[PDB]
């Protein structure tokens, strides 16, 4: 038994349906019983900010129902300041038991048109994130299934709680998966994107930035998945799987990068094409304002069982023992929670 409470379309013609995604949420009733909304094929050109517990959206397809605005951290609002990264986001999840299901989600703000701009270009814009999709740490136990999820900086953004993606595909170059909160990955295809702004022997990108916090058990954890080049011409060793972000935090002493995110990535029974050469340092301000280096040895970054010709095994990339890895099935990773669609 699946029925939908409302219905967007882009055709009048179809019958009693809203035209904006963003009509259909606010139509639902004050509350938290489910509400579930059907989007027909059609590209919305829309932001969503959730805030309405147990809310869940249905795309016709993956490959046809698309939510998509162009926002990066840089681009301007009104006043003359920028969005941000937490800003830039296409869909912003801040509500609990969230699903999404056969959508697309896209920032389509286009990274390598911007750096193909001339550097006296004052449109070109340095503060390059531009995120697709966020879970804020108001967003726990949501889940997506069968989404596509499509950026170049910073696509993905996963704070706070749990979040679960089944059968996905995750786009992008620079920390496309990055953030706090604890979030596993089965059955998905994470793409690595080429840029043409990168001299030959530089790196592109990295899969993962998290930001988990020490005390946190479980951060990003991508099991049964496939590391694949978005194409030939993403070179060979040109992608990190993770490298350690300690986001700059306000705290009593100051603002500067948080030395308590000592990030957690953990791949299991994966796939990976060549591009991937391991894991990678990153650098941010300390509380002297220095730049201070934080170190993928330093970081919770294992795997497990990887194959394809990127899965490498040396002293740089630690593997976890088949212990070890029995500690990252899905019933450890998001505790008490089972993600189910309505
Ligand atoms: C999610 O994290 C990010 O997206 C990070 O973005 C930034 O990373 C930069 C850069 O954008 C990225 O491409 C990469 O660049 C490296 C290298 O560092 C460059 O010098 C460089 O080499 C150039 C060229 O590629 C090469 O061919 C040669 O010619 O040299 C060139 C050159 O040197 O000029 O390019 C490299 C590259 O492309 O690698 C693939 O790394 C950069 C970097 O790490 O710099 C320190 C930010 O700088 C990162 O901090 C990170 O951004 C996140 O964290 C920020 C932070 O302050 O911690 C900031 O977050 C804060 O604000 C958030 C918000 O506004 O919402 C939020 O509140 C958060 O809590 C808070 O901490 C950013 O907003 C966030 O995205």
């Amino acid at each position: 038994a699946t029925t939908y409470n409302a219905v967007v379309s882009k055709s009048s013609s179809d019958g009693k349906t809203f035209k904006t995604i963003a009509d259909a949420i606010a139509s639902a009733p004050a509350g938290s019983t489910p509400f579930v909304i059907l989007i027909k094929n059609g590209v919305y050109n829309e932001r969503l900010t959730i805030t309405r517990n147990n809310l869940h959206l249905k795309g016709e397809s993956r490959n046809g129902a698309v939510i998509a605005a162009a926002t990066a951290a840089g681009t301007l609002k009104s006043d003359g300041s920028k969005w941000g990264t937490a800003g830039s986001s296409t869909i912003t999840i801040s509500a609990k038991d969230f699903s999404a299901q056969s959508l697309t989600i896209r920032n389509d703000f286009d990274f390598p048109a911007n750096q193909a701009k001339s550097d006296s270009d004052s449109s070109k814009i340095k503060d390059t994130q531009a995120v697709a999709l966020y879970v804020t740490k108001s967003g726990d136990r949501a889940y997506f299934k069968d989404v596509s999820l499509v950026g170049y900086q910073a696509t993905l953004y996963v704070s706070g709680g749990r979040s679960f993606f089944s059968d996905c595909r995750i786009s992008g170059t620079v920390d496309f998966i990055f953030g706090d909160g604890t979030a596993l990955f089965n059955n998905c295809d994470l793409v690595s994107r080429y840029r043409a702004d990168v001299k030959s022997g530089n790196v592109s990108g990295y899969l993962t930035a998290p930001s988990t916090n020490i005390n946190q058990k479980y951060g990003l954890v991508i099991t049964n998945s496939r590391v694949i080049r978005e194409s030939d011409s993403v070179p060979a060793k040109s992608y990190g799987l993770g490298r350690p972000w300690h986001p700059t935090t306000t705290f009593s002493d100051g603002r500067y990068a948080d030395p308590n995110a000592i990030g957690q990535t953990v791949f299991l029974n994966t796939s990976m094409d060549n591009h991937i050469y391991g894991w990678d340092k990153m650098s941010g301000k300390d509380k002297n304002g220095n730049t201070i280096w934080f170190n993928p040895e330093d970081s919770r970054f294992f795997e497990y069982k990887s194959y394809g010709a990127g899965a490498t095994v040396s002293k740089d990339r630690r593997q976890l023992t088949d212990a070890q890895a029995a500690e990252y099935t899905q019933s450890k990773v998001l505790g008490d929670w089972t993600p189910t669609l309505p």
